[PDB]
């Protein structure tokens, strides 16, 4: 296990290779480790609140129940990372790679996921209230029972995503691509959808969700 | 030309056959001629305000620019009648037969057309503001540029009707049959349509009218 003094001294010396390092429970609030290779690192329950991890490599890292509130993760590689129950509220994940990441039960309230890659990510039960996912790729993402209340999914790719059980009151889906997605009828009644791309079957479902009869 | 005294005396004697009679411009306000056969009669610009014409036969009658405001025409036969520019505001036309009638530019404000037959009727430019057409048959009716603002067309048959240019702000079309009708996209944005029956193409048009893209 590497401690705070050690990792900050190494980083100060210009070292960036921290792959597979054990940093469980470490206290790194307001720390900057931009560009660090933390691939496969164990950061379980780490406190990384307001840390600057811009452009860090965190692929397949264990970030389960980590505190990443307000952290900068712009253009970070979080592919296949374990972020179950992590606190990412108000984090900047703009342009981050989160494909196939485990974000189950994560706190993403007011998170910035603009232009992020969330292809096949597992967001089941995640809280995305007030989050911004403009231009994000959610192709095939699992949004089962997620909270999307007041979330901005404008211009987002939701093709083949599963939004079963998602809360969508106040959700903003203008210009989103919904083709092939699985959604509850209530989505058609709650989301703003101007410019949203749909299949014919979905357009019919939109009409049915407003009480029209096709018999 | 038969005058007021003559027709009322004849009716009082039990006469009901007034077919093809000339009654142009006659003043018959609050008169009762229930069950009278006035088929093919000339009632051009007659004043029949608040008259009781329940169950009258007025088939093919000339009622052009007649004042029928508040008149009772329940179960009256008005098939193919000329009612162009007639004033029928607040009239009771419940169960009347108006198929193929000319109602162009007619005033039907607050008229009761419940369960009336309006098959292939010409209602172009007619004013139906606040009218009640619950259960009416408007199969193939011409509603071009009609005013349907706040009109109740609940449970009405609108199959193959033409509503091009119709004003439909506040229109109430719950349970109406719209299949095959021609409508402007604005209808889908303005009418209440719970239970309204539509084709697949119409359901898609409903979605498109709310800004959804089918590309
Ligand atoms: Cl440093
Ligand atoms: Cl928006
Ligand atoms: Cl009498
Ligand atoms: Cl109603």
């Amino acid at each position: 296990h590497m401690n705070v003094g050690e990792i900050l001294r190494h980083y100060a010396a210009g070292k960036r290779n921290f792959q597979h390092i054990n940093l469980q429970e470490i206290e790194l609030t307001n720390a900057s480790l931009t560009g660090a290779d933390l691939s496969y690192a164990n950061l379980h329950h780490a406190n990384l609140s307001r840390a600057n991890l811009r452009s860090a490599d965190l692929r397949n890292a264990n970030l389960s129940h980590a505190n990443l509130s307000g952290a900068n993760l712009e253009e970070a590689n979080l592919e296949a990372a374990n972020l179950r129950g992590a606190d990412l509220h108000e984090a900047n994940l703009s342009g981050a790679d989160l494909q196939e990441a485990n974000l189950t039960q994560a706190n993403l309230k007011d998170a910035n996921l603009s232009d992020a890659n969330l292809e096949q990510a597992d967001l089941a039960g995640a809280d995305l209230q007030g989050a911004v996912l403009d231009g994000a790729n959610l192709h095939g993402a699992n949004l089962n029972n997620a909270n999307l209340s007041e979330a901005m999914l404008t211009r987002a790719n939701l093709e083949q995503a599963d939004l079963s059980g998602a809360r969508t009151t106040g959700a903003r889906l203008d210009d989103a691509d919904l083709r092939g997605a699985t959604v509850d009828p209530v989505l058609w009644r709650t989301a703003s959808l101007v410019g949203a791309r749909v299949d014919v079957d979905q357009a019919v479902a939109f009409a049915a969700a407003h009480g029209l009869c096709l018999a």
